[PDB]
């Protein structure tokens, strides 16, 4: 799920030093770059996010005119993070006025279909695309996660609340699970046939994630990134693939386990001599953070700690509560992300 497009708040506008026709206008966990007086503290505006990608439109979008490409067939533009003179910027906030078919809209609202807004993605590896099998199964949850730039009263109303804090790796998502009499593999959209050049099924196959299943004899869903050579530029420096365990979902019950119930889990296909590797799992954190405080936290070391990490999960210790702090510092130095 995805709220490319929305009707958001213009919060605290601040002076850009040096440059006077233009100034910065923090929108909920984002700063963008905006005209000068184009809004005013309290103004409501429509918020297109990073990763949106807006149909060419001159009349509508005259500032994304010279940033047209083609994506999958279509001409628009790819809206990305930008560093405008140590300005940081992401987004486009753009006044109500300028949409008179969102009249009749109210604040918070999602505005991404009637808008025809559409995401941007990176490009899917070689051998992670494979043969589809199926859908992905409707009975598990998929990987997404929540912005921490969109969560602020969220993030207040989680003050001292625990989490667990991991570091998010730069591969492809990856599901493996038992229902019943069925094991399948997926990837973040399909569920896949084994072959013998399948990425996703060598590395459950590598692991013994699948005989995990089978010994737990449960309806589980293992949920974690493959990653490694050829997957997203290798950022770890891996030779061959691997899977990384991140979530395990609860098939029956409908929901996640808890980070101590996956841990246990975890331990128990260890010492049964499954070998199911785990994203690295920093300090549990209990928050009494900004966003961006947590933003600041975001950049660091990786799974190989000489190279500088995609970003940071926290996930509740109740299981019902996580969001993602992407690493603006990896942002500014992956151009493709």
């Amino acid at each position: 799920v995805a709220k490319l497009a929305t009707i958001r708040t213009a919060g605290e506008i601040t002076p850009i030093a040096g440059a006077e026709a233009i100034e910065c206008c923090h929108v909920d966990g984002w700063t963008c770059v905006i005209k000068k007086g184009e809004f005013k503290q309290g103004d409501r505006g429509v918020y297109f996010e990073i990763d949106s990608f807006i149909k060419e439109d001159n009349d509508r979008y005259p500032m994304l005119s010279k940033q047209v490409i083609d994506y999958e067939g279509q001409r628009g533009t790819r809206l990305r993070t930008a560093r405008l003179r140590g300005q940081l910027s992401q987004g486009l906030f753009l006044p109500m006025d300028r949409f008179p078919e969102l009249a009749s809209n109210q604040v918070g609202d999602d505005v991404t279909e009637i808008l025809g807004i559409t995401a941007w993605e990176p490009p899917i590896s070689t051998n992670l695309s494979g043969e589809i099998l199926g859908e992905f199964p409707t009975f598990i949850s998929k990987t997404d996660q929540e912005r921490v730039q969109n969560l602020i009263p969220q993030i207040e109303e989680n003050k001292g609340q625990k989490f667990e804090v991991t570091v998010k790796l730069d591969g492809s998502s990856m599901t493996v699970y038992r229902k019943d009499d069925h094991i399948g593999v997926c990837g973040r959209n399909w569920e896949l046939r084994e072959t013998a050049t399948n990425a996703q099924w060598h590395a459950a196959r590598r692991n013994k994630m699948i005989e995990g299943l089978q010994f737990l004899n449960r309806n589980l869903a293992l949920q974690g990134e493959i990653i490694g050579e050829s997957i997203q530029g290798n950022l770890e420096k891996l030779k061959g693939q691997d899977f990384y365990l991140f979530d395990i979902y609860d098939i029956d019950k409908a929901q996640y386990l808890t980070p101590i119930e996956r841990q246990s889990l975890v331990k128990q296909l260890n010492d049964n001599g499954f070998t199911v590797k785990h994203v690295p799992i920093l300090d549990d954190l209990e928050l009494n953070h900004t966003a961006e405080q947590i933003l600041a936290m975001a950049d660091g070391p990786s799974l190989n700690k000489n190279v500088k990490r995609e970003g940071l999960v926290f996930k509740r210790l109740d299981g019902k509560f996580s969001f993602k702090a992407i690493s603006n510092a990896y942002l500014e130095k992956h151009k493709d992300r």
